Order: structure tokens, then sequence, then C-alpha cells
């Protein structure tokens, strides 16, 4: 069955502001594997990539049932992708299984949803 | 398996307008348990809370397969939350089981999604 | 279980622009059955209908795992609806089973989500 679901719509301007005020904001949100992908992008694409991963992790934290905080850090969640470019999540604290995720972008937002199966 | 899924993105300004034109709009959308939580909020938070519950119930009505109308009222759906703050839905007309739901907020919208299992 | 999930938020203005620049844009995105429904709408409703179907098909392509391209065309996906107005998807290339979908509209967007079961 389904353990939990999560949805999030993140504001591009907020992510850009936090990145502009905190020199290491991206390192706070992304894992090393995620950063390897992030570092190759333009200033604009970096913001969209980061906002989408931020939305995916907040959505995951809702499906997990705790939100981001004492029980779950942004660093405990990793978005990976298969050979076709389809994203999926790995949260070792949960299990080794792939968790369902989908991301979408607009002019002002980066949105994502997650479904964790039993 | 999955009985149905539902998604909704509600406009904060529309909800605020309806609440401003109808003195009992919140009572139309929310159950007594939901209102107990609503009454404790500021004018601004009330609007966001109400818009999110409205989105969650419209999303539920889509997963249910009928929409809001003759077969389903906003009063037949209740959003509850566990000790961690995770929301879930109860629709007695359907079954006593918890229905999956997730909510997210932006500057102009309150959005939600629902998944009803078999 | 779940084979895949997909989410998409499409910009109404972009869809209107493509339809204004390409005389056969609707025919590119919609199947014959979908067009039969589209042709009956006003200019404004046509745009909203088309944007919602576009979002639903992009969401489906993400759940399918390939995106829209060489392995999947907009024409391979069809949104149908039951007697209550609830939409569902049929992708013959996948299987004859109904695929879960939900659509929602705002002032500037048409959004959709999809869940494909095993
Ligand atoms: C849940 C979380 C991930 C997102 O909260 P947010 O950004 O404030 O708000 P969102 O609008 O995206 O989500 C709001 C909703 O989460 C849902 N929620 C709250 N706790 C939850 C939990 N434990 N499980 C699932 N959903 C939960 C609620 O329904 C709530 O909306 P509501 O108050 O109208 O019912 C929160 O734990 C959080 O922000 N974590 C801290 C991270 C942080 O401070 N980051 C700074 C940048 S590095
Ligand atoms: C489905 C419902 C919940 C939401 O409709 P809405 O606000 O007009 O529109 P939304 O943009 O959020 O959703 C539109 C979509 O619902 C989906 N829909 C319609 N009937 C449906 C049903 N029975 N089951 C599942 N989905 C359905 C459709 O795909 C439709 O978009 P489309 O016409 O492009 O295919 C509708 O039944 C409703 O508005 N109920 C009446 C409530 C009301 O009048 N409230 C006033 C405030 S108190
Ligand atoms: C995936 C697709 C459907 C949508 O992509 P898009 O419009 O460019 O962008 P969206 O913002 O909606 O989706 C972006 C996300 O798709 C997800 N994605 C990419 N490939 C994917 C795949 N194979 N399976 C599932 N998800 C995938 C990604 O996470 C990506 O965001 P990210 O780069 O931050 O990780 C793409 O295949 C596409 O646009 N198809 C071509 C259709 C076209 O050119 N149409 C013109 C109009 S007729
Ligand atoms: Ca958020
Ligand atoms: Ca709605
Ligand atoms: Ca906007
Ligand atoms: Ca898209
Ligand atoms: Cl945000
Ligand atoms: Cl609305
Ligand atoms: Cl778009």
């Amino acid at each position: 069955g389904i353990y939990g679901i999560g949805l999030d719509i993140t504001e591009l301007k907020r992510i850009a502001s936090m990145a502009g005020r905190q020199k290491r904001f991206a390192e706070r949100i992304l894992t090393r594997s995620e950063l390897d992908q992030y570092y190759e992008l333009s200033e604009k694409r970096k913001n969209e990539f980061l906002a989408g991963r931020f939305a995916a992790k907040e959505a995951f934290s809702k499906a997990f049932g705790t939100g981001i905080g004492r029980q779950l850090s942004f660093q405990d969640i990793e978005i990976r992708k298969d050979q076709n470019g389809k994203p999926y999540i790995i949260c070792t604290k949960l299990s080794p299984a792939a968790v369902h995720v989908s991301i979408t972008h607009t002019k002002e937002y980066a949105a994502a949803q997650v479904v964790i199966e039993r």
C-alpha cells in the first residue's frame, strides 16, 4: 500500500534570496551527488535546479510524516535519476527502496510531489 | 490498490472575497473540529487555513469521483492531524480509514492533493 | 503497487501563444475524441481545456518514465471521462487499464497529476 504522500510548491524568488544571503545555502540543501550536478549549471539554472530539489525534499518530508527538522534533514534525502532522466528519491534512513517523485517548473515556481509505498 | 486521486490549487484572494461577502462562509466549508482550530487564528492565517482545507476537500471530491455537490458536501469531509502535525482525511460516508492528503502554501495559492486507497 | 507518478503545471499564456502561432497546434496535442470535445468550446475555454490536457499528458509522460519524445507522443495518450465527469487516462501502448489523473485550474495555470499502477 501507500505509507504517505507529499506535495510542495516552492517560490523561485525566495530560493534565490536565500542563496544570495547565505554563501553556502546550496550546500545546506543538496547532497554531494546533487551538488555535482548543480555546479555545472548557469546562475539561472542553478536556482531552478535547487528550488526543485528543495520542493522535492519538502514533499518527501511530508510523505515521511515529520517535516524537515529534528527527525529529518535535507541531507538525509537524495534525488537520483535513471538513464532516461526520470527522478526518484533515496532516503537511507527509511529503506533502500526507490521513492516516487515528480518535478515541474513554471515562471515563478518549482513544484514536486512524492509517494512512499509500504 | 488505488481507488482515486485528486489535485487542487485554490486562489487565496477568491477565498478571502467569499469570506468577506458571506458572514458564515467558514462555517459552510469547515466541520466543527476544523473550526475549533480556525477560530484561534489571525485574519491572515484564517484565510490560509480555510483555503488549504477548501483545496483539500475539492481534491478529495475528485478522488471520490463526484466533485462537490448532490453526492458530497464539504461537511462530509474532515481534515485531521496526527501528533506530528501530518494531515489526513476522514470521510465517514466512504469508510473509517484514513485517506492520504498533503497541503502546500504559496504567496497566492493554497494547494492540496489526495489519494484514496481501495 | 505503483509503476510511476507524474506532476505538471502548465502556463495558460504559453499554450495560447503556441495556438496563435500554429494553426494546427490543438491537432498536435489532442486525439480525435478529445478534439470532438474541444471544438464545442469558446476561445477562452478551448485554451483552458487544451492547457489541462497538455498538463495531463506531460504528467503522464513523467509517470511513464520517458517524457514526450521518441518513445511517447501526445497522440499516444487519451483523457476520457466517466458519467460523473471524472477524468482518467488510456495509453494503449502501456495497457488497456485506466490510469489515474486529476486536473485543476487557476487564473494563470492548468495543472495535473497522474499515477500509473503496476
Ligand atoms: C512541512 C515543512 C517541510 C514545510 O513547511 P512550510 O514551508 O512552512 O509550508 P508549506 O506551505 O510548504 O506546507 C504547509 C503544510 O505542511 C503540512 N504539514 C505540517 N507538518 C507536517 C508533517 N509532520 N507531515 C506532513 N505534512 C505536514 C500541513 O498541512 C501544513 O499546511 P497547514 O498548516 O495549512 O495544515 C516544514 O517542516 C519546514 O518548513 N521545515 C523546516 C525547513 C526550514 O526551516 N528550512 C529553511 C531553509 S534551509
Ligand atoms: C470538481 C469540483 C470540486 C472543482 O471544480 P472547479 O472549482 O470548478 O474547478 P477545478 O479547476 O478545481 O477542477 C476542474 C476539473 O475537475 C475535474 N472534474 C470534474 N468533475 C469531476 C468528478 N466528478 N471527479 C473528478 N474530477 C472531476 C475535471 O477534469 C475538471 O477540469 P476540465 O474541465 O479541464 O477537465 C466541482 O464539483 C465544484 O466546484 N464543486 C462545487 C463547489 C462550489 O460551487 N463551491 C462554492 C464555494 S462554497
Ligand atoms: C518531461 C517533459 C514532458 C516536460 O518537460 P518540460 O516542459 O521541459 O519541464 P517541466 O518543468 O514540466 O518538467 C521538468 C522535469 O521533468 C522531470 N523529467 C525529465 N525527464 C524525465 C523522464 N524521462 N521521466 C520523468 N520525469 C522526467 C525532471 O525532474 C525535470 O525537472 P529537473 O530538470 O529540475 O529535474 C519533456 O519530455 C518535454 O517537454 N517533452 C517535449 C514536448 C515538447 O517539446 N512539446 C512542445 C509543444 S507541442
Ligand atoms: Ca514548502
Ligand atoms: Ca478548485
Ligand atoms: Ca502568479
Ligand atoms: Ca510542463
Ligand atoms: Cl518557498
Ligand atoms: Cl479558487
Ligand atoms: Cl507551460
